[PDB]
């Protein structure tokens, strides 16, 4: 039930607030998770406010039916966030907790990332207008002018709708949180190491130095080894230690993708297939945030996991990109020419990975044909939206295949469209719309979460213009 | 789990707040239920604050175990309150909703009554002290002085602990709420009747007049009669219309007690038996709040119900007290002398009713013996606390049996003691303690909910003195 | 200084809040003045917010210069409100305080009335745009579309700008405040009269009955008479007791107008002249709110006063309208025909009164000429805006002269225009603009303060269309 | 007037809040001054709350007279704080503003230091009890038990009164503020230097490095010299750069003391004399916070200033302590033995300085006599409290003269006593009381502002025991 789903948001947010009110016991977050609490409270309050202002609270079972899917996805993301706060509140091996936790976590930004990617289902809250016969027209034209061509700009948007889509002037707050946690952590570490009163202190010093290169000093971590790096060269390749993102195994992957594939008979919905694609992308171009190139990408290198209380949703990272010291059908066509670590080239692998996910079948029932450009074809059952995006990347020229920034946002747009329509036409081929946003407005090596409300809207605006 | 129970409070309160944020659609409350939301938020916030201040958030599974039962009862009462808010938010027969709802409801005060009767399980939050060895003594003596003999006074208490036990200077707020609802209601009724545009309006006028005697004008209520008052005399007996309390069927009783008895083999725990007793008392002396005397009380006149999401708890009212126009073993011994509507006499019936509830067996396997004073005796299995209270009332002299005020509060004290100790000695015979509070401090025709924090504490103070 | 004026708002509001935090001692308001505190805090917070959002806090002395006059008038009204709260907080003759105070006060609504009439100098806060050269155009066109022809509607406005111009859904809150004060008052009166323990109680009963006709029972008010009603007939003429407004002497007028005139050599600025006119109008048509007609209006019947900390501003009421039991140059031309208590006729007197105020000279250096329609002419020094309004009313036909509703709002529009422009062309003759608002939208026996934001805006919108 | 003084607090706090609501324009504070706003709002709210709870708002002119002096001093400190926020909000030479401002400012902690030193005039708010005759005794004994001997402990106090004397668990908040300002500053500096687009950037790099030793690189600061360090040795003596306190000229002293003396005929009240003493002490032992010893102290080295809107109050620093590369009557008696940079020795100079301040006359109308121990004697007019403290320090043994920690707090106790009693016996010689606090509880190289509520109370407790 629609309104009932809202009460679920209330329940989850109350749970979060109850857990958080006993705050000062945390020694890692309480400056990250506090941001989560504030953002979630703001989101709930603003969706409640806009409901109260633009709906009428009598037709609880007749003319709210459109609200179901978006609010359900919202309870999912809220639940996901609360569970992260829980795992950060656990009392389990404080030292191992420090290690596993944020030196390089950013799970808070990942969660708010999903929150943003789905909050733009405020477009639902706008379906209340669709009592008074003349009024309906007023609301329609109001929203129409809210979607006018002259409204496409970071400044103009961020000023005319900042408070409707959660953007304050606390856009820069996220980074301050990412910082004060660090200093509380090092203060606690110094307190521990100098107020020690075996070998725990030694780690602290090694650990404290990292937050102050490549320490990697001692086997002091005796490393009691369960089931399952050769020379002191390429030391500078240890920067890896400064590539933090919740889509990159900085610690351990539960299982990989190719493993999860061969016994997969469909387990991936268009609504987890698209997601499984995005967590890669959202995480991919952060590599280019330091210009590092994965080079070889394969389902043997994408470590998925389980999303807890979700309908099969998984959080995936990417492993093996680092470590450049030591079948080819997963290589790029241009990297067939060895007879190739272009930023552009990696898309062929990304596309190739998605090729499996959609179909669930590995490419081919030949290498020379790949250079020519002939490519395997997906089945009739596969949907129109997914197929168009992969094929465009599929083209042989390396420049004509789109970068990750040019491919992440368009995926998340598909997400918003799906969440808006539980049933099943897609608007248009997605690629054409992106070019517009890419075409003029563009001119961005890395993108942060603040841009999501704008990017999501621009397509809504751009799409109307056609 | 203790802390887990708290998260349940968070969930319930979030549910309530989500339902309430869509407020203005209500046409009966939104000045009563708003009081509920404010009080519940204050209760949650203050228990959270005192937890954060007097506990330490690491021993989540070791030294909080004492918190379980009180917080569980708290989630019960919170749940009960949310469900009332729901029933008031329902969209079902707005006119019948107006009738059934508050002209004489007071369900808000009944709910806050239970909330007060159980919040004094803040004494649990004081068990955190029972890390630092010297500190434990400090907290013990602090609480000891919090329980000093020189602290027994409405003013001194209400000033030195008002904010710890929820009492503001919004003690008088409750009545203002009970009022503004009325005026919003009559304003909506006038709007409806004068903006009518069959016979709905006629009711309004009759209904509006009541809130402006005995209208009872017409059979305009055609009264489509399901399964199942003789002359125009004793018109003044219609005051009944001004006796409002959520423990008195002002509209219909689902089932009575004697009905629920004969097939009852125990269904009543000491923790619902005591409660079933109290809802009577809490509701009994409100009759004396207008000096009306029930006279004849029998399980054939106590209409119990179901408490929804509770462990068999029921909300009961009293029916047949009014209507004075038209076996004796349920009569008082002094009203054996007919060969008798004393306020004192009714206790014999109340006691007699409780006599069944404890034992579950009707008195006797004789009337002359009752005048003499011989009385039936309860079995060995029955607990010590319940037996002492009934027997004292049982005594033949009508003056030596205690009034309802003198018997309600002592029952609720047993409630607090039980909630504090899930296992199973009782402190002392309860009657001795009441006499002390009754003995000097007393000097009270009616009592309101504000007095509950004080009354509950006084026994804790009085009991220590012994 | 512009920003400095804002700090003055801060100072005044802090003063108000400090006085109000010691609230419960008040026995008349604390439900009226509390509304004042809430409204003023909201006004300050929202002007601060919109400043922070649409200005840049560096050009504190260069590009804020336009903000001076509106914010200065704002500190005036805030100061006026605080002083009212003071007079209500005074400890002076609690009984006389009750009498003089709200049985029929409405000073709270009068204050918020001025607050609304001047807050629409938010148009100033919009002058910040007038750093980035392209941006200025964006803000200009944004505001332009904020002033589009398709935006003229109570619903559409009250929904699309309610929070920018203070209108909540607490528009109806004002009346609830006007009510709960009454009931706190009667509760205190009952407490006093029944807990009396000479003749003070007798008044209470007489006073309590009025709030429960024409009591006017006894000379119990011995009436110790200072310097300075004949028979028991026309009893029904005592309704006067139900005509409450802060522009009508319900208790005593310090001085009248004609008195203040002959020695007045200009004391009335266009900015107090217009105001002196409005307080009449705002107060005039409330008479028609019960259809009562003043009939004869003269500067010998307008009791002005002093506005405390203001630049000569005065609060005026109207006396002698009631009492219908027992030179003509102040009579209407049609009431020359006696050889006449039309609602329309009174305008001639109102206009005639304004005729003095502008010029400061009584009409004429003749009665037959007045019937013909010849009228005295104001001097060249008098401004264009004031002259156009009086002359239109001046016309002989009684129907073609505008009603008070049709003349109050247009005056207050002149107020907003003046406050917006300290220097000195007027936009257009004011009368033409009103006809538009009057022409279709109209279809209003009485108007309340909630309509002011809309009415003020409509002219801004209507004026652009021309 | 007492209550009127409160309204002044309201005015000042409103001024502060109005200035602060336009926050993000600040590029130095907005993490320091924000702490000021929060603390001041908390202080105002809590004094208002305790007034409302323990006073009665009718005797506004009779039984509040005791509140005058403490609340007046409070408006002073609030005003002082607002003016600091102003100077930090000024738009004057952003670069010079950065230099002069907090690299080593701590003015926020200095202001809150005065706020704490005077808030313990909450003891006034306790004078309301001194209507009901029996009640007065209740309040007296309540406060008595609030001052029981068993209550002397950091934990017990900080837990049983933390919220009454402003101490949260935001005691550690102060340091976080002192930090985030730094990082916002370096972020803005990096933004400026890398987005430069003459020689301003060079400074930034030098400046940025300091916040990352002794740079002191270039005369790039051309140093346009007004009216009015020899070799590259003792480089390590540049630590001075890490000795930050608002009582130590880190930049320029307006005037010194000896200058201000010879024409001073009294200008120093016991209420600015004591203060002038304290700002030294509060600032003195921070030198021992890095063990540095001033060695030679003279009115030729104490640079006083003007306290703006205060009654002659001045903020003084200490200059010349650093720079150890290159009449004796101001030297310590033991440093007469040269025929001496003890931490103990400096007191003789401090005492000697105070000796002037009290009397206003330099010591003597002889050196050999000083070794013997004969000392100049102050006049009969000088008060008893000041004389006892200086004389004890005056004793010849260097160990028997008290350290700064042992002498700062006792001075501030005199402050509280004076503020509590505008008229004029002192309680006892102050020195005896300190020994008690010093005697057991002590066991503190440096003390921070958090300790002030406790230290101030302990004397109140200790003094009662006698």
């Amino acid at each position: 039930a629609a309104m009932e789903q809202f009460r679920q948001i209330g329940e989850v947010l109350g749970s979060l607030n109850a857990l958080m009110v006993l705050q000062d016991d945390i020694l890692i977050n309480q400056r990250q998770c506090c941001l989560l609490l504030e953002l979630f409270s703001l989101a709930f309050n603003t969706v409640a406010e806009e409901i109260r202002q633009n709906l009428k609270l009598e037709e609880k079972h007749t003319k709210w039916r459109a609200l179901e899917q978006p609010l359900r996805e919202l309870t999912r993301v809220f639940k996901e966030g609360e569970l992260y706060v829980k795992h950060c509140m656990d009392n389990s091996d404080w030292w191992g907790k420090v290690i596993n936790l944020h030196q390089n976590k950013d799970c808070v930004e990942f969660h708010i990332h999903n929150l943003f990617c789905y909050f733009s289902a405020v477009v639902e809250a706008i379906e209340a207008a669709g009592l008074d016969p003349s009024e309906m027209e007023r609301r329609r034209v109001v929203f129409s002018r809210k979607y006018d061509r002259e409204w496409n700009d970071p400044k103009m948007f961020q000023w005319r709708f900042g408070k409707q889509y959660l953007l304050s002037r606390i856009c820069s707050r996220f980074e301050h949180s990412w910082r004060e946690d660090r200093w509380n952590l090092v203060e606690a570490l110094q307190e521990k190491r100098k107020s020690d009163s075996k070998t725990e202190k030694r780690l602290a010093d090694l650990l404290l130095k990292k937050l102050t290169f490549n320490g990697k000093l001692f086997p002091s971590s005796i490393l009691l080894g369960s089931k399952d790096d050769l020379e002191p060269l390429s030391s500078e390749i240890s920067s890896l230690l400064a590539l933090c993102h919740s889509n990159i195994l900085q610690e351990l992957m539960h299982k990989d993708l190719q493993s999860y594939m061969k016994e997969n008979r469909y387990l991936f919905s268009i609504p987890v297939v698209i997601d499984i694609m995005l967590q890669i992308a959202r995480g991919m171009e952060y590599l280019h945030g330091n210009d590092i190139f994965h080079g070889d990408l394969n389902p043997m290198n994408i470590h998925l996991k389980e999303r807890s209380h979700t309908e099969g949703y998984f959080h995936a990272k990417i492993c093996g990109f680092g470590l450049s010291s030591v079948p080819v059908i997963w290589y790029a066509p241009e990297v067939l020419a060895e007879m190739k670590l272009t930023h552009k080239a990696d898309v062929y692998s990304f596309a190739m990975v998605c090729f499996e996910l959609i179909t669930g079948k590995v490419p081919f029932e030949m290498t020379i044909n790949i250079r020519m450009g002939e490519r395997p074809l997906f089945p009739f059952p596969s949907p129109k939206t997914l197929v168009s995006l992969i094929k465009r990347c599929w083209h042989s020229e390396p420049s004509q295949r789109p970068n990750f920034s040019s491919i992440c946002r368009i995926l998340r747009y598909i997400k918003k469209f799906l969440v808006v329509n539980p049933d099943h036409t897609p608007l248009v081929d997605c690629w054409d719309l992106e070019a517009r946003f890419l075409r003029k407005f563009p001119g961005s090596h890395t993108a942060s979460v603040n841009q999501i409300p704008f990017q999501l809207t621009s397509y809504r605006v751009l799409e109307k213009e056609k």
